[PDB]
């Protein structure tokens, strides 16, 4: 309509909370989305809420197309929600189309009736990530193959699949259809299985996989993919397999191609990411640029904290940078889930101070015996000068939630004897945590 | 023989300090009252064979199935339990009831060879024990357990009746309800819940009463007896069949069979033993740790009576219960309500300036992914302080994001905390950014 004092290109995690923020304190906020389906960002209706609910319901060992339709009924209903939290505000205009840019201030959006030009004072890129092909000739063409978006749409369980990558939500998608009754096949161009993961824990990671019937090959070249009889032939040398099905959990890469971001002066590394700072600021005055587009962390609540960055600099109360985050915690989500914080115990050896590296198993724990799955590790790593812990890699049910408190502790440079000398709730996994900084000495 | 110290009972406290002890060279002995006793109260009666079936009941498993995994459960933790004190040489777990009969010795009532040891220090542990009111009836009726008979029974009854709206029997309730059992709830007191606050309980009972549970208030059981294949608990001018009846009064402390006036321990009313800040007794080298304190019936405050003793035998200094701040507890109902610190009716009645912030499931994300949107998240803010002062989580995982409100109200942090942390994702833990973004 008329120029915009904020204007966010996507519906992500950051874009969608900045908007009613500022639509809240009085902003005229216009919020562009390029597809109908999205509305609330990648994590609704992409990635963590339905892979998430789907897994979940693979616990329990579920069929498949009825967990596959209630994954549906969840997101279908949180992506409405979440475009009538913005459409209902006033100050809002959740504008449907691609955008692309033009200067500094105005962008194209493109829809298929016609176009329209925006104008802003203050634009904000957040577009997310897309899916990295890689280049092995055949996966374009073979009607098998699908991408993380393209699997959680099947009509039914497929017998045999085949995963491109040892990525971590690849190994999340390992978990979650072997316990829907079917043989995965991992495939990573790695000699080691999770190289950024200490051995320790990948290896007890990869028993569990294993025992449930997924098999892990390593440093694999594949060459070419096509489809033989009826099922997806991944070929290498001197080695051929069949899957009925193939996903490609290669990564993520920052999409900023169809944004053409060069024409606004806004830079972009190899990969394809907005140059930023520490203040979420590009190369261009007034456009800022939060999520996955940064090339940092894909973490729903990393694109958060961009969030509060961003509206701790329009409505005041100083200014912080993302120099402010320390003991990022993360978790990937198998059964039983793995989460991790700080360092790992081939990180603290290398560095030469006095460490102490204590473990429990989880089959010690008297409630991962009440949650029928005693399976996993317990692993923290303790300074032996100043009595804080570098870090941990929780390996058990509800490590999740868990991850919390020790992340939480790290933070505030309390020594490991806070976690050991403090009363949890029983029977609880939090507790957990009492038994295993006993195992100091 | 000549013990440097003796525990009774294999309860949490003594347990962990039989072993520690241990480990430091003294010369401990365990005096355990009961075969099927092994780490006592909470792996063969108390929280992991209850929360076991409470697993199971959420999936809707058949209910002669989750007795038999809780029974193959609470047979592999009692054989560890008994490993882990007989792995150290030090410790001769000793079986039979304990007596006091002095100060520095005790005589233990067994079968096998009566039987008197002398301790140079003495820690009680008996634990607790489910008293019943003296209803006409409770006696001598079929069909009528407590908390551990009812963890027995061979098949689901059709219709529960549960004595008692205590926590204990909220439990019981929401456990035999995802069964498929009509469970009947006969409470004495005008309230539910009466410890809770108005918002809470009414959703708690909401929660159960979708679910088939009829929470009666104001329940006048005059006498039980057994007619017809069925529990009949007489009433005012009438009388209500069940299948099955469940005890929830409460537990008393277990300080009978002792006979502790000959050690010199003066016993308060209710039996408990009465007990300083550093656990000590009235007797100078007799301490008491567990449910005979006296104080809250809990695994993880017993477990705390054990630290605090350490801390006087070998610790440097002393500790005392003094130091304990913002106890938590959980019910493990579905969804399970756990809650810290005070209520909005202790915030209000204390004279502080207070806000209330609400939080309904249905917002949380992860509550769709666990497919329970159920419940109702609550916690209160002081603005003087800038501080929590109480919060009920009444959700899926709420066991679990307590002790991340109780940590920061422990260490005293303000409440902008919570709400600017970058916490997982899915996960129930991160509602507490949404929970806390609501104070202005
Ligand atoms: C399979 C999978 C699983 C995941 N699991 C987890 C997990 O368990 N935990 C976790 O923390 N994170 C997880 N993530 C990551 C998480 O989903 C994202 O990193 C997070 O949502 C960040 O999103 P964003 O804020 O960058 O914006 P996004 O939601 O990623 O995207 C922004 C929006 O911009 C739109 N857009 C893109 N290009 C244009 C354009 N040219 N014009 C207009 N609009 C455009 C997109 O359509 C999108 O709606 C997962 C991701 C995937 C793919
Ligand atoms: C149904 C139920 C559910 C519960 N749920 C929870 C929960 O969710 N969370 C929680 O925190 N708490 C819970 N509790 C409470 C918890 O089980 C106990 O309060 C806790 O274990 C107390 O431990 P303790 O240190 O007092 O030792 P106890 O375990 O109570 O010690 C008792 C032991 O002493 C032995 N003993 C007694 N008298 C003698 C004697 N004269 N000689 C020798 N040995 C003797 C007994 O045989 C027994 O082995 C629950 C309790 C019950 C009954
Ligand atoms: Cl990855
Ligand atoms: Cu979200
Ligand atoms: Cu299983
Ligand atoms: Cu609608
Ligand atoms: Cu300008
Ligand atoms: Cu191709
Ligand atoms: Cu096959
Ligand atoms: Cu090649
Ligand atoms: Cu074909
Ligand atoms: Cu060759
Ligand atoms: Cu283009
Ligand atoms: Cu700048
Ligand atoms: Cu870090
Ligand atoms: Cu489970
Ligand atoms: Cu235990
Ligand atoms: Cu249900
Ligand atoms: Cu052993
Ligand atoms: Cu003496
Ligand atoms: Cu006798
Ligand atoms: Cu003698
Ligand atoms: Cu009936
Ligand atoms: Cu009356
Ligand atoms: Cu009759
Ligand atoms: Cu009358
Ligand atoms: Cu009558
Ligand atoms: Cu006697
Ligand atoms: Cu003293
Ligand atoms: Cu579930």
């Amino acid at each position: 309509m008329n120029k915009y004092q904020a204007v966010i290109i996507g519906f992500g995690k950051a874009g969608k909370t900045l908007a009613v923020t500022l639509a809240k304190a009085g902003w005229r906020v216009a919020l562009i989305e390029q597809s109908n389906a999205m509305y609330g960002g990648t994590s609704i209706n992409i990635g963590c809420i339905p892979t998430k609910t789907l897994v979940h319901d693979a616990q329990q060992h579920t069929d498949f197309v009825r967990a596959i339709q209630r994954k549906n009924e969840v997101v279908n209903f949180l992506r409405n929600k979440n475009f009538h939290n913005l459409a209902d505000m006033p100050n809002i205009d959740v504008i449907d189309g691609q955008a692309e840019f033009i200067n500094n201030h105005s962008l194209r959006v493109h829809r298929p009736e016609g176009n329209l030009e925006i104008h802003g004072e203050k634009i904000f890129i957040n577009t997310g990530a897309q899916t990295v092909v890689p280049p092995i000739p055949g996966i374009t063409t073979t009607p098998g193959v699908y991408d993380s978006t393209g699997l959680l749409n099947l009509k039914e369980l497929p017998g045999h699949l085949g995963i491109l990558g040892g990525g971590y939500i690849g190994v999340e998608f390992a978990s979650m259809f072997a316990n829907f009754g079917s043989k995965v096949t991992i495939l990573e161009a790695a000699s080691l299985f999770l190289p950024r993961e200490d051995r320790d824990i990948a290896d007890n990671i990869a028993t569990i996989l294993r025992d449930q019937g997924v098999d892990i090959i390593l440093n694999a070249h594949v060459e070419r993919i096509s489809h033989h009889e009826n099922q997806v032939q991944v070929h290498s040398e001197h080695a051929q397999l069949a899957v009925d099905a193939l996903l490609i959990a290669s990564g993520r890469q920052p999409a900023t191609a169809s944004l053409h971001p060069e024409n606004a002066g806004i830079a972009v590394n190899e990969r394809g990411a907005t140059v930023v700072d520490k203040r979420l600021h590009t190369t261009a005055d007034n456009i800022w640029a939060m999520g996955d587009v940064t090339g940092g962390l894909q973490f729903t609540y990393i694109s958060l904290d961009d969030y509060r960055i961003v509206r701790d600099e329009l409505l005041g109360e100083g200014k912080r940078s993302t120099d402010d985050r320390k003991n990022v915690p993360y978790s990937v989500f198998m059964t039983p889930p793995l989460s991790r914080v700080g360092m790992t115990e081939e990180q603290a050896r290398e560095s030469g101070a006095d460490i102490q590296v204590v473990t429990l198993p989880v089959a010690a724990i008297p409630r991962a015996r009440v949650m029928n799955d005693t399976r996993g590790v317990l692993k923290a790593i303790v300074d032996n000068k100043t009595q804080r812990m570098l870090g941990a890699s929780l390996l058990c049910v509800d490590s999740h939630e868990m991850i919390n408190i020790v992340k939480m502790v790290m933070d505030a440079g309390l020594p490991y004897s806070i976690l050991r000398d403090q009363i949890f709730t029983h029977p609880s996994m939090s507790e957990s945590l009492n038994d295993l900084f006993s195992l100091v000495k």
